[PDB]
RNA sequence: CUGUGAAUG
């Protein structure tokens, strides 16, 4: 810190402007907090100009402050006042600050800090500058680096969360080309990235203010990163980071079309098999909770039928994944969808047909199971709900085996 | 006999 302000009471953000010595401040723990009480006050017309000017005015201490850890926040604040402050010099301040973003993007993007400058500008900048930011992102392999990134993934989905899709469609086509979804779905932050656009790309109640046209973007959009998730959904379902994108689809009401082909295309004829994986288990869990009433009397024939028993034991699907360490939490699941359906707690009514007896018939096959094997299951603590939850239905009312 | 996901004062 400068010898003249060693830090004097009567110091005032003039002098600090007027010296030529912010640079030192703003870099430094004691005179950062400094500028950030300063800079909160009644700034005068040329105290702003002078801040205008060296923070956001030099390319170079923009950069070293945007990258630092205590100027990025002065680089936050002053930028906040240069759009607020609605003088004759607005509109050339904040198309410089666009340029010395746009020109440095992906570095800006990969550092702690600078990113930081860049979500701020994202959602704080008028929407027609914010939109040009957009457009320097990189689009080749720097593309997946920024999507995997610790930082930059945030400023991703901080372009998905404040800019319209128009801008940023190219990252939908992106991220959906083959190649680059095993890439960026495997990785614990491209995966949150890809689940914030699957999010941002479905007709929820969040997306009721899109006008028809831009519901037709946002549909074809998703439309498209629809086809490459199911093309791969069986690799996405296994993974430990990729399978909570499986699970948001098959789960999600406003997803309904995209649940029934997940179910068919990747699920069915292999729930033997995931039910057993520690990370695919939970994707079968929720398919069996939000499937169609058809489709679910599909899974539900494949887990009582589906299957040839053992030739030696006699042992069937329903015994390996009963008494497995990732499969009791399925049975669980077909049990408790039963007993709310004879219980009142969940509709049976699909396209023409009452499935009430059908649920019946279910319930009979698990409670004649459980009882069977109470003995075995009173030993786990899976086995204790399963034989619990029928008891309170009572009272108020990885091993493979050959498929069919 | 219980079973998995984000980076600054």
């Amino acid at each position: 810190l400068p010898t003249w302000s060693l830090m004097r009471s009567r110091l005032s953000l003039s002098e600090v402007l007027d010296s030529g010595d912010l640079m030192k401040f703003a870099v430094d723990k004691t005179g950062c907090q400094f500028l950030e009480k300063a800079v909160k006050g009644s700034l005068t017309s040329y105290q702003k100009f002078q801040l205008f000017e060296q923070v956001i005015g030099r390319k170079d201490d923009f950069l070293k402050l945007s990258t630092n850890i205590f100027g990025n926040y002065l680089v936050q604040s002053v930028i906040g006042i240069s759009l607020a402050t609605n003088d004759d010099g607005y509109t050339k301040r904040q198309e410089k600050l666009k340029n010395f973003i746009s020109s440095q993007m992906t570095d800006m993007c990969l550092d702690k800090f600078a990113c930081r400058v860049i979500q701020s500008s994202l959602q704080n900048m008028d929407l027609s500058l914010a939109c040009k930011l957009v457009q320097a992102l990189p689009r080749d392999a720097r593309l997946i680096a920024i999507c995997v990134d610790q930082n930059a993934n945030h400023v991703i989905q901080k372009v998905v969360a404040v800019i319209p899709l128009k801008n940023w469609e190219f990252i939908v086509d992106f991220v959906a080309t083959p190649e680059h979804l095993r890439q960026i779905c495997s990785d614990k932050y491209g995966c949150r990235v890809v689940q914030t656009i699957i999010e941002k790309l479905t007709a929820d109640s969040m997306n009721v203010d899109l006008t028809s046209a831009a519901q037709n973007l946002r549909e074809r959009a998703l439309q498209r990163l629809m086809t490459s998730v199911t093309n791969r959904c069986q690799e996405l379902a296994t993974n430990e980071y990729a399978n909570y994108i499986i699970q948001h689809i098959v789960s999600n009401d406003d997803l309904a079309v995209y649940r029934e082909c997940i179910i068919e295309k990747c699920l069915m004829r292999n729930l033997l098999s995931l039910s057993q994986e520690k990370f695919a288990s939970h994707v079968v869990e929720k398919a069996f909770l939000h499937a169609p009433l058809e489709l679910l009397a599909e899974m539900m024939d494949e887990i009582f039928d589906g299957y040839i028993p053992h030739p030696d034991t006699g042992k069937d699907a329903l015994d390996i994944m009963m008494f497995h360490q990732f499969g009791n939490y399925v049975v669980q699941c077909m049990l408790t969808i039963c007993c709310d359906a004879v219980s009142g707690r969940r509709q049976t009514k699909e396209g023409g047909y009452d499935h009430a007896i059908s649920f019946q018939d279910w319930l009979k096959k698990l409670h004649s199971r459980v009882t069977k094997e109470r003995h075995r299951l009173s030993r786990f603590s899976s086995g204790k709900k399963m034989i619990e939850t029928l008891a309170n239905l009572r009272s108020t009312h990885s091993l493979m085996l050959e498929p069919r």
